[PDB]
Protein backbone atom coordinates (compact mmCIF):
# COMPACT_ATOMS: atom_id res chain seq x y z
CA UNK A 1 0.00 0.00 0.00
CA UNK A 2 0.99 3.70 -0.22
CA UNK A 3 1.32 4.02 3.53
CA UNK A 4 3.38 1.12 3.70
CA UNK A 5 5.62 2.28 1.01
CA UNK A 6 5.74 5.80 2.86
CA UNK A 7 6.48 3.98 5.90
CA UNK A 8 9.49 2.54 3.58
CA UNK A 9 11.05 5.42 2.32
CA UNK A 10 10.72 7.11 5.97
CA UNK A 11 12.94 3.85 7.39
CA UNK A 12 15.70 4.60 4.42
CA UNK A 13 15.49 8.65 4.93
CA UNK A 14 15.79 7.93 8.86
CA UNK A 15 18.85 5.87 8.74
CA UNK A 16 20.40 7.84 6.73
CA UNK A 17 20.92 10.31 9.07
CA UNK A 18 22.83 7.63 11.42
CA UNK A 19 24.94 6.32 8.39
CA UNK A 20 26.09 9.72 7.76
CA UNK A 21 27.17 10.12 11.39
CA UNK A 22 28.90 6.59 11.53
CA UNK A 23 30.97 7.54 8.09
CA UNK A 24 32.01 11.27 9.42
CA UNK A 25 32.43 11.18 12.99
CA UNK A 26 32.27 7.73 14.68
CA UNK A 27 35.63 5.19 15.15
CA UNK A 28 34.41 2.76 13.27
CA UNK A 29 34.00 4.83 9.98
CA UNK A 30 37.31 6.29 9.90
CA UNK A 31 38.63 3.70 7.57
CA UNK A 32 36.01 3.83 5.21
CA UNK A 33 36.14 8.01 5.43
CA UNK A 34 39.92 7.62 4.72
CA UNK A 35 38.86 5.41 1.34
CA UNK A 36 36.53 8.38 0.54
CA UNK A 37 38.69 10.57 0.76
CA UNK A 38 41.70 9.30 -1.30
CA UNK A 39 38.59 8.78 -3.81
CA UNK A 40 38.53 12.58 -4.47
CA UNK A 41 35.26 13.39 -2.04
CA UNK A 42 35.40 16.29 -0.22
CA UNK A 43 33.50 16.62 3.42
CA UNK A 44 31.04 18.40 1.30
CA UNK A 45 30.71 16.30 -1.64
CA UNK A 46 29.83 13.73 0.86
CA UNK A 47 27.34 15.29 2.94
CA UNK A 48 25.81 16.46 -0.47
CA UNK A 49 25.37 13.26 -1.49
CA UNK A 50 24.40 12.01 2.23
CA UNK A 51 26.61 9.68 1.56
CA UNK A 52 26.99 6.74 5.01
CA UNK A 53 29.22 3.84 6.62
CA UNK A 54 26.93 0.91 8.11
CA UNK A 55 28.80 -0.97 11.05
CA UNK A 56 29.57 -4.50 11.24
CA UNK A 57 27.59 -5.13 14.03
CA UNK A 58 24.67 -6.66 12.47
CA UNK A 59 22.31 -5.18 14.49
CA UNK A 60 22.63 -0.99 13.31
CA UNK A 61 20.05 -0.19 11.21
CA UNK A 62 17.95 -3.35 12.92
CA UNK A 63 18.10 -1.95 16.44
CA UNK A 64 17.36 1.70 15.64
CA UNK A 65 14.54 1.19 13.18
CA UNK A 66 13.27 -1.01 16.06
CA UNK A 67 13.97 1.75 18.56
CA UNK A 68 12.18 4.19 16.34
CA UNK A 69 8.85 1.75 16.41
CA UNK A 70 8.87 0.15 13.06
CA UNK A 71 7.63 -3.18 12.12
CA UNK A 72 10.82 -5.18 11.93
CA UNK A 73 9.40 -7.44 9.16
CA UNK A 74 8.28 -4.37 6.85
CA UNK A 75 11.74 -3.34 7.23
CA UNK A 76 12.43 -6.91 5.66
CA UNK A 77 10.73 -5.91 2.86
CA UNK A 78 12.12 -2.97 2.53
CA UNK A 79 15.41 -4.22 2.20
CA UNK A 80 17.50 -3.09 4.82
CA UNK A 81 17.00 -6.13 6.91
CA UNK A 82 18.06 -9.92 5.77
CA UNK A 83 16.29 -12.46 7.85
CA UNK A 84 17.53 -15.90 8.95
CA UNK A 85 16.02 -18.63 7.86
CA UNK A 86 16.76 -21.35 10.35
CA UNK A 87 15.40 -19.02 13.58
CA UNK A 88 13.75 -16.40 11.61
CA UNK A 89 15.44 -13.68 13.26
CA UNK A 90 16.59 -10.66 11.67
CA UNK A 91 19.55 -8.68 10.73
CA UNK A 92 21.22 -5.73 8.80
CA UNK A 93 21.88 -6.62 5.15
CA UNK A 94 24.41 -3.70 4.87
CA UNK A 95 27.45 -4.55 7.29
CA UNK A 96 30.75 -2.64 7.28
CA UNK A 97 29.73 -0.64 3.79
CA UNK A 98 30.09 2.74 2.46
CA UNK A 99 26.40 3.89 1.91
CA UNK A 100 25.10 5.69 -1.24
CA UNK A 101 21.55 6.62 -0.83
CA UNK A 102 19.56 5.42 -3.80
CA UNK A 103 16.83 7.65 -4.44
CA UNK A 104 13.48 7.78 -6.38
CA UNK A 105 12.52 10.15 -9.08
CA UNK A 106 10.82 12.00 -6.90
CA UNK A 107 13.96 12.09 -4.60
CA UNK A 108 13.06 10.00 -1.85
CA UNK A 109 15.35 7.27 -0.90
CA UNK A 110 14.45 4.15 -1.71
CA UNK A 111 17.32 2.02 -1.80
CA UNK A 112 21.10 1.47 -0.89
CA UNK A 113 24.15 0.81 -2.72
CA UNK A 114 26.75 -0.59 -0.24
CA UNK A 115 30.40 -0.64 -1.13
CA UNK A 116 32.80 -2.66 -0.15
CA UNK A 117 36.14 -0.90 1.16
CA UNK A 118 37.95 -3.85 1.86
CA UNK A 119 38.42 -6.01 -1.41
CA UNK A 120 35.48 -8.22 -0.15
CA UNK A 121 32.53 -9.76 -2.47
CA UNK A 122 30.42 -8.37 -4.10
CA UNK A 123 32.17 -4.61 -4.56
CA UNK A 124 28.70 -3.45 -4.14
CA UNK A 125 25.67 -5.05 -2.19
CA UNK A 126 22.58 -3.00 -3.35
CA UNK A 127 19.06 -3.07 -2.26
CA UNK A 128 16.93 -6.04 -3.28
CA UNK A 129 13.54 -5.29 -5.36
CA UNK A 130 11.47 -3.98 -3.07
CA UNK A 131 7.62 -2.06 -3.62
CA UNK A 132 9.80 1.05 -4.16
CA UNK A 133 13.05 0.27 -5.22
CA UNK A 134 13.17 -1.30 -9.04
CA UNK A 135 16.34 -1.31 -10.40
CA UNK A 136 14.29 -1.59 -13.68
CA UNK A 137 12.85 1.31 -13.20
CA UNK A 138 15.23 3.33 -11.15
CA UNK A 139 17.64 5.82 -13.02
CA UNK A 140 20.59 6.95 -9.90
CA UNK A 141 20.77 10.70 -10.33
CA UNK A 142 17.31 11.44 -12.14
CA UNK A 143 15.65 13.73 -10.47
CA UNK A 144 18.80 16.16 -10.07
CA UNK A 145 19.70 15.80 -13.76
CA UNK A 146 15.89 16.03 -14.91
CA UNK A 147 16.80 20.24 -14.85
CA UNK A 148 19.76 19.73 -17.08
CA UNK A 149 18.18 16.92 -19.47
CA UNK A 150 15.49 19.16 -20.42
CA UNK A 151 17.52 22.28 -20.72
CA UNK A 152 20.43 20.52 -22.82
CA UNK A 153 17.86 18.22 -24.42
CA UNK A 154 20.31 15.53 -23.72
CA UNK A 155 20.68 12.41 -21.31
CA UNK A 156 24.25 10.49 -20.42
CA UNK A 157 24.22 7.07 -19.48
CA UNK A 158 27.15 5.95 -17.62
CA UNK A 159 27.67 2.41 -15.70
CA UNK A 160 28.25 3.83 -12.14
CA UNK A 161 26.94 6.07 -10.09
CA UNK A 162 29.97 6.38 -8.14
CA UNK A 163 31.08 8.12 -12.40
CA UNK A 164 27.96 10.14 -12.30
CA UNK A 165 28.82 11.42 -9.08
CA UNK A 166 32.30 11.95 -10.31
CA UNK A 167 30.97 13.45 -13.30
CA UNK A 168 28.45 15.79 -11.73
CA UNK A 169 31.04 17.09 -9.44
CA UNK A 170 33.52 17.97 -12.37
CA UNK A 171 30.55 20.28 -14.48
CA UNK A 172 28.70 17.42 -16.58
CA UNK A 173 25.22 17.76 -14.68
CA UNK A 174 22.34 15.68 -17.55
CA UNK A 175 23.83 12.35 -16.33
CA UNK A 176 22.12 9.22 -14.67
CA UNK A 177 22.82 5.69 -14.53
CA UNK A 178 20.92 2.06 -13.86
CA UNK A 179 21.97 -0.31 -10.99
CA UNK A 180 24.39 -2.04 -12.85
CA UNK A 181 21.41 -3.93 -15.13
CA UNK A 182 20.64 -3.36 -18.92
CA UNK A 183 18.87 -0.67 -19.87
CA UNK A 184 14.82 -1.27 -19.43
CA UNK A 185 11.69 -0.86 -21.68
CA UNK A 186 10.65 1.14 -18.96
CA UNK A 187 13.41 3.29 -18.70
CA UNK A 188 13.39 4.48 -22.05
CA UNK A 189 9.84 5.17 -21.97
CA UNK A 190 11.03 7.60 -18.95
CA UNK A 191 13.86 9.24 -20.79
CA UNK A 192 11.61 9.54 -23.83
CA UNK A 193 9.46 12.01 -22.11
CA UNK A 194 12.49 14.39 -21.17
CA UNK A 195 14.68 13.83 -24.28
CA UNK A 196 15.17 12.24 -27.93
CA UNK A 197 18.97 12.42 -27.53
CA UNK A 198 20.49 9.86 -25.71
CA UNK A 199 24.57 9.78 -25.16
CA UNK A 200 26.04 6.29 -24.00
CA UNK A 201 29.36 6.70 -22.41
CA UNK A 202 30.28 3.62 -21.06
CA UNK A 203 33.23 2.20 -19.60
CA UNK A 204 36.32 1.84 -21.68
CA UNK A 205 36.56 -1.82 -22.21
CA UNK A 206 34.77 -4.77 -24.04
CA UNK A 207 32.00 -4.88 -21.75
CA UNK A 208 31.28 -1.72 -22.19
CA UNK A 209 31.53 -1.67 -26.20
CA UNK A 210 29.24 -4.41 -25.98
CA UNK A 211 26.72 -2.84 -23.67
CA UNK A 212 27.19 0.17 -25.96
CA UNK A 213 26.19 -2.10 -29.10
CA UNK A 214 23.06 -3.18 -27.53
CA UNK A 215 21.94 -0.42 -26.20
CA UNK A 216 22.46 2.16 -28.82
CA UNK A 217 20.67 -0.63 -31.25
CA UNK A 218 17.79 -0.67 -28.79
CA UNK A 219 17.27 3.01 -28.70
CA UNK A 220 17.82 3.29 -32.17
CA UNK A 221 14.71 0.88 -32.97
CA UNK A 222 12.70 2.54 -30.24
CA UNK A 223 13.20 6.00 -32.36
CA UNK A 224 15.39 7.71 -30.12
CA UNK A 225 18.59 9.65 -31.40
CA UNK A 226 21.75 7.93 -30.23
CA UNK A 227 25.42 9.39 -29.41
CA UNK A 228 28.49 7.64 -27.99
CA UNK A 229 31.73 9.00 -26.18
CA UNK A 230 34.47 6.63 -26.27
CA UNK A 231 36.75 6.62 -23.08
CA UNK A 232 40.45 5.67 -23.57
CA UNK A 233 40.81 2.03 -23.23
CA UNK A 234 40.39 0.64 -19.19
CA UNK A 235 38.94 3.85 -18.32
CA UNK A 236 35.50 4.72 -16.88
CA UNK A 237 34.65 8.72 -16.21
CA UNK A 238 35.78 8.36 -12.63
CA UNK A 239 39.10 7.07 -13.89
CA UNK A 240 39.38 9.52 -16.61
CA UNK A 241 38.15 12.70 -13.77
CA UNK A 242 41.33 11.41 -11.70
CA UNK A 243 43.52 11.24 -13.82
CA UNK A 244 43.59 14.46 -15.97
CA UNK A 245 40.98 16.53 -14.38
CA UNK A 246 37.72 17.93 -14.48
CA UNK A 247 38.19 20.64 -17.60
CA UNK A 248 40.33 17.70 -19.19
CA UNK A 249 36.87 15.55 -18.67
CA UNK A 250 34.22 18.35 -20.18
CA UNK A 251 36.51 18.83 -23.18
CA UNK A 252 36.68 15.26 -23.65
CA UNK A 253 32.99 14.59 -23.59
CA UNK A 254 32.20 18.07 -25.79
CA UNK A 255 34.61 16.83 -28.15
CA UNK A 256 34.21 13.20 -29.78
CA UNK A 257 30.29 12.61 -29.10
CA UNK A 258 29.52 10.23 -32.67
CA UNK A 259 25.90 9.33 -33.84
CA UNK A 260 25.55 5.70 -32.73
CA UNK A 261 25.91 4.00 -36.75
CA UNK A 262 29.19 5.82 -36.46
CA UNK A 263 31.07 4.58 -33.20
CA UNK A 264 29.44 1.21 -34.17
CA UNK A 265 31.25 1.02 -37.83
CA UNK A 266 34.35 2.28 -36.50
CA UNK A 267 34.09 -0.51 -33.92
CA UNK A 268 33.39 -3.01 -36.43
CA UNK A 269 36.14 -1.60 -38.46
CA UNK A 270 38.91 -4.54 -39.34
CA UNK A 271 36.52 -7.17 -39.43
CA UNK A 272 34.92 -5.27 -42.28
CA UNK A 273 38.05 -4.90 -44.12
CA UNK A 274 39.56 -8.54 -43.55
CA UNK A 275 35.79 -10.63 -43.59
CA UNK A 276 33.60 -10.39 -46.95
CA UNK A 277 30.77 -12.26 -44.98
CA UNK A 278 30.89 -9.88 -42.42
CA UNK A 279 31.90 -6.74 -44.82
CA UNK A 280 28.46 -7.87 -46.46
CA UNK A 281 26.24 -8.63 -43.02
CA UNK A 282 27.53 -5.57 -41.66
CA UNK A 283 26.73 -2.96 -44.75
CA UNK A 284 23.02 -4.14 -44.24
CA UNK A 285 23.15 -3.45 -41.23
CA UNK A 286 24.36 -0.24 -40.71
CA UNK A 287 22.26 0.65 -43.72
CA UNK A 288 19.42 -1.04 -41.58
CA UNK A 289 20.62 1.32 -38.95
CA UNK A 290 20.64 4.39 -40.38
CA UNK A 291 17.56 3.98 -42.21
CA UNK A 292 15.83 4.34 -38.41
CA UNK A 293 17.60 7.32 -37.69
CA UNK A 294 14.79 10.08 -37.39
CA UNK A 295 16.81 12.78 -37.88
CA UNK A 296 17.34 13.71 -41.70
CA UNK A 297 20.46 15.81 -41.04
CA UNK A 298 22.33 13.66 -39.05
CA UNK A 299 21.12 10.83 -41.58
CA UNK A 300 22.81 12.05 -44.17
CA UNK A 301 26.48 12.67 -42.19
CA UNK A 302 26.21 9.05 -40.88
CA UNK A 303 25.93 7.85 -44.70
CA UNK A 304 28.96 10.69 -45.14
CA UNK A 305 30.63 9.03 -42.17
CA UNK A 306 29.94 5.20 -42.37
CA UNK A 307 30.46 4.49 -46.44
CA UNK A 308 34.84 5.11 -46.43
CA UNK A 309 34.23 1.81 -44.52
CA UNK A 310 33.01 -0.11 -46.99
CA UNK A 311 34.97 1.77 -49.56
CA UNK A 312 31.68 3.04 -51.27
CA UNK A 313 30.44 6.51 -52.31
CA UNK A 314 27.62 7.83 -50.06
CA UNK A 315 25.43 7.41 -52.61
CA UNK A 316 26.18 3.79 -53.02
CA UNK A 317 25.54 3.69 -49.25
CA UNK A 318 22.17 5.69 -49.74
CA UNK A 319 20.85 3.58 -52.55
CA UNK A 320 21.19 0.69 -50.12
CA UNK A 321 19.61 2.81 -47.48
O1 LIG B 1 29.49 -5.85 -7.39
C1 LIG B 1 28.89 -5.00 -8.08
C2 LIG B 1 29.56 -4.33 -9.10
C3 LIG B 1 28.87 -3.39 -9.86
N1 LIG B 1 27.58 -3.14 -9.61
C4 LIG B 1 26.85 -2.14 -10.38
O2 LIG B 1 27.41 -1.99 -11.69
C5 LIG B 1 27.83 -0.64 -11.89
C6 LIG B 1 29.13 -0.63 -12.68
O3 LIG B 1 30.10 -1.37 -11.94
P1 LIG B 1 31.62 -0.87 -11.93
O4 LIG B 1 32.45 -1.91 -11.22
O5 LIG B 1 31.99 -0.43 -13.33
O6 LIG B 1 31.45 0.41 -10.97
P2 LIG B 1 32.64 1.43 -10.63
O7 LIG B 1 33.88 1.04 -11.40
O8 LIG B 1 32.08 2.83 -10.73
O9 LIG B 1 32.93 1.13 -9.08
P3 LIG B 1 34.31 1.53 -8.35
O10 LIG B 1 35.21 0.33 -8.53
O11 LIG B 1 34.80 2.78 -9.04
O12 LIG B 1 33.89 1.78 -6.92
C7 LIG B 1 28.01 -0.06 -10.50
O13 LIG B 1 27.76 1.35 -10.44
C8 LIG B 1 26.98 -0.80 -9.68
O14 LIG B 1 25.73 -0.10 -9.75
C9 LIG B 1 26.93 -3.83 -8.57
O15 LIG B 1 25.72 -3.60 -8.33
N2 LIG B 1 27.60 -4.74 -7.84
MN1 LIG C 1 32.69 -3.17 -16.50
MN1 LIG D 1 33.54 1.37 -13.84
MN1 LIG E 1 35.28 3.19 -11.36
Amino acid sequence: SNADDLQMIEMHELIQEFYYYALTKTVEGEQALTYLQERGFTDALIKERGIGFAPDSSHFCHDFLQKKGYDIELAYEAGLLSRNEENFSYYDRFRNRIMFPLKNAQGRIVGYSGRTYTGQEPKYLNSPETPIFQKRKLLYNLDKARKSIRKLDEIVLLEGFMDVIKSDTAGLKNVVATMGTQLSDEHITFIRKLTSNITLMFDGDFAGSEATLKTGQHLLQQGLNVFVIQLPSGMDPDEYIGKYGNDAFTTFVKNDKKSFAHYKVSILKDEIAHNDLSYERYLKELSHDISLMKSSILQQKAINDVAPFFNVSPEQLANEI
